[PDB]
C-alpha cells in the first residue's frame, strides 16, 4: 500500500509519552501534600505510566530502548518536582 511515517506500535510510545506531557503540566498545578492521599496517587499515576512503558520485553529494538529510557527520565524530573510541591 504505502510506506507512511511512524510505525504502528510506535504510536503507543507517543500515546504514552503524550500522557506524561499532560502529567507534567498537572504537577505544576497540583497543590497536593507530601503526605496527602492525592500526592500518593499523584506519584502513583506517574509511576504507573512508567510501569507500562517499562513492561515491554523487546530484544533488539534500539528505537524502543531509546524511547523507554527517555520516557523514564521524564518521570524522574516530575517525581522530584512533586517532592517539593508536597511538603
Amino acid at each position: 500500500g504505502s510506506p507512511e511515517f511512524t510505525p504502528p506500535s510506535i504510536k503507543k510510545i507517543i500515546h504514552v509519552l503524550e500522557k506524561v506531557q499532560y502529567l507534567e503540566q498537572e504537577v505544576e498545578e497540583f497543590v497536593g501534600k507530601k503526605t496527602d492521599k492525592a500526592y500518593w496517587l499523584l506519584e502513583e499515576m506517574l509511576t504507573k505510566e512508567l510501569l507500562e512503558l517499562d513492561s515491554v520485553e523487546t530484544g533488539g529494538q534500539d528505537s524502543v530502548r531509546q524511547a523507554r529510557k527517555e520516557a523514564v527520565c521524564k518521570i524522574q524530573a516530575i517525581l522530584e518536582k512533586l517532592e517539593k510541591k508536597g511538603l
